[PDB]
């Protein structure tokens, strides 16, 4: 399914802040806009890369689609099931397999396809019981990347029309992340409409459409090509690094924020 948003604006509402964590009263009382004048038209099977300064409304735009935040003005169109992969990688009690499948029908081919694509084979091969290894609530002894890949495999394995992947790529095993983005987001999901919140420039370059947010506002919307010519200042600075995508998640967002605060 495709997804369209025409001149959308969403204001803070009670509770939304609580959900966001998983003050706010003032933002609600003041009728502050969490997202203002957002426009985007994503065709079926396309990939939308969302980035921007820290705390710019990336996760909120997602909640907007999940319907957890209402659109005070504007039109938002999209239909079908939507699968959501939150920034917080959760792990319920049970095996690695059980965690990837949860409440979905088991299809061996579908399953092994997703595990392989998410680069989980390199992990489970390390355990005596492989993907039948038992995890505890939170998968505490696993690495941040391992937890994200399983969390990501769960969202991906779910059959949906629209996938919302919030920042799955932000940990130290940066090389594995590059493989995962190529194999899973780019190949196995090539025909699935998908939105990826990211702070890696490669992802903007491979995307079909790009949305850069700053202060809940749309700093830029278009193709990676349109970005270089219509925002050379921003473009030049971020492309100016040799290996920006290998900096830590925090440095990338820091450079992104400062660049955004600078060029209006
Ligand atoms: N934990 C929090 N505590 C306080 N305010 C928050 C918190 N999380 C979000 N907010 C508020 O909500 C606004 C939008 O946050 P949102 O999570 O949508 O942004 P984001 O761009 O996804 O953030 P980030 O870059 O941290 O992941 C922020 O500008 C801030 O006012
Ligand atoms: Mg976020």
């Amino acid at each position: 399914t495709g997804i369209i948003m025409e001149n959308v604006t969403a204001f803070w509402e009670e509770g939304f802040g609580e959900l966001l964590e998983k003050s706010f009263s003032h933002l609600c009382l003041v009728g502050n806009p969490v997202l203002k004048n957002i426009n985007l038209n994503i065709e079926k099977g396309e990939m939308l890369a969302i980035t921007g300064s820290t705390g710019s409304g990336k996760t909120s735009l997602l909640m907007l689609i999940l319907g957890e935040l209402e659109a005070s003005e504007g039109i938002i169109k999209h239909s079908g099931r939507v699968s959501f992969c939150s920034q917080f990688s959760w792990i319920m009690p049970g095996t690695i397999k059980e965690n990837i499948i949860s409440g979905v029908s088991y299809d061996e081919y579908r399953y092994k396809s997703v595990v392989k694509a998410c680069q989980l084979q390199q992990d489970i091969t390390k355990f005596a019981e492989q993907d039948n290894t038992v995890l505890g609530e939170g998968g505490v002894t696993l690495s941040g990347g391992q937890r994200a890949r399983i969390s990501l495999a769960r969202a991906v394995y779910k059959d949906a029309d629209l996938y919302l992947l919030d920042s799955p790529f932000g940990y130290l095993d940066v090389f594995t992340e590059e493989q995962v983005f190529e194999s899973c987001v780019c190949k196995l999901m090539a025909n699935k409409t998908r939105i990826l919140v990211t702070s890696k420039m490669e992802h903007l370059r491979k995307a079909d459409k790009i949305l850069i947010l700053h202060q809940g506002s749309s700093y830029f919307y278009g193709t990676f090509s349109e970005l270089q010519s219509l925002r050379p200042d921003f473009s030049s600075k971020l492309m100016g690094y040799d290996t920006f995508d290998q900096f830590t998640e925090e440095r990338r967002s820091s450079i992104l924020t400062e660049t955004l605060r600078r060029f209006s």
